[PDB]
């Protein structure tokens, strides 16, 4: 079901969230978003997410299991909120 | 017809958005969401916007025509979003 709200991205969208991907993994070691960056993404907007509901998200859509969001998972997060 | 969406939203919800909106306007002279604001944040997620482009996000939701977006206009901004 996610899979397809994905597929339903256009080129506009996807570019869009992959600017944000890119500057949410700075100075991120494997070049995706573990729960650091995605804390700090969050709490730049004004939230305060516990270490627990970061690793939740993330692990919502952490299909390969290395315990961070590449690009392709992004979009699946982006999608499922 | 986002005014039926923006109905839809919970509190917690609402919320959030409040506490976002809240930060972004740190520092504005009026407690609003003018050009400047809305600039800073699209920037800070890696976007880069025309002034042109600000200003008619802006004007898609600005009710009352005061240029900027208050936090009715904006939770219409998030609603809109889609
Ligand atoms: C308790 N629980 C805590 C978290 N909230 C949702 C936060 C969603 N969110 C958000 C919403 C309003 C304002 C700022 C933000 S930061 C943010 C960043 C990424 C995502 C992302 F990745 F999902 F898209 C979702 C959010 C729901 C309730
Ligand atoms: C179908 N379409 C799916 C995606 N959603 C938008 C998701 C973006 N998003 C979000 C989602 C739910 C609730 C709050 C938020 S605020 C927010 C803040 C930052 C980002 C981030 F990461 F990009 F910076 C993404 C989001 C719109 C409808
Ligand atoms: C020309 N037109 C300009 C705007 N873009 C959409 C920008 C949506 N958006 C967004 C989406 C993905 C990644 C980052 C961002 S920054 C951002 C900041 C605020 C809003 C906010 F306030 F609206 F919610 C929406 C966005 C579409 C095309
Ligand atoms: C369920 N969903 C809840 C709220 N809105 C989505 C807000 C998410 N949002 C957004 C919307 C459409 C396309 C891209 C994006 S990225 C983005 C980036 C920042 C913010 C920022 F900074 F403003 F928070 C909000 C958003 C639509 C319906
Ligand atoms: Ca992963
Ligand atoms: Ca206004």
């Amino acid at each position: 079901i996610y899979k397809a709200a994905v597929e339903q991205l256009t080129e506009e969208q996807k570019n869009e969230f992959k600017a944000a991907f890119d500057i949410f993994v700075l100075g991120a070691e494997d070049g995706s978003i573990s729960t650091k960056e995605l804390g700090k993404v969050m709490r730049m907007l004004g939230q305060n997410p516990t270490p627990e509901e970061l690793q939740e998200m993330i692990d919502e859509v952490d299909e390969d299991g290395s315990g961070t969001v590449d690009f392709d998972e992004f979009l699946v997060m982006m999608v499922r909120s």
